[PDB]
């Protein structure tokens, strides 16, 4: 129905706003763009599903997220990709990991404070109906 379509539009608006707030945060610059194969040619071989915040915006716009849970899977993938690709004790890897955990924790905290649980539940029920 049009009211279901309005629901998903509201979801996209909400997700774009959360993703913009993450993308403008200086700590999260490394997560804003896909990794350049030049810098890092083994990236695309180690990490089987790369994900970054510009890809997340593209997916919102392509209507790939019908629930906040589905969007959070992608935030979680940005984080887990960084933990897996940079697992060493050296400062460069520890800084990326700390920033990745911070991305994840920040996205979850914004959603906890600003997503209405009944709105998520509505999205879930429409999704489940299709
Ligand atoms: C789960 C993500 C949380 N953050 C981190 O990864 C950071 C940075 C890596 C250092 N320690 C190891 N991870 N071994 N660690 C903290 C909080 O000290
Ligand atoms: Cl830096």
């Amino acid at each position: 129905s049009m009211q279901e379509e309005d629901t998903f539009r509201e979801l996209r608006i909400f997700l774009r706003n959360v993703t913009h707030r993450l993308a403008i945060d200086k700590r999260f610059r490394v997560f804003t763009k896909p990794v350049d194969p030049d810098e890092v040619p083994d990236y695309v071989t180690v990490i089987k599903q790369p994900m970054d915040l510009s890809s997340v915006i593209s997916k919102i716009d392509l209507h790939k997220y019908l629930t906040v849970k589905d969007y959070l899977r992608d935030i979680d993938l940005i984080c887990s990709n960084a933990l897996e690709y940079n697992p060493d004790r050296d400062p460069g890897d520890r800084l990326i990991r700390h920033r990745a955990c911070a991305l994840r924790d920040t996205a979850y905290a914004i959603i906890k404070e600003e997503l209405d649980e009944d709105f998520e539940q509505l999205c879930e029920e429409i999704q489940e109906s299709r």
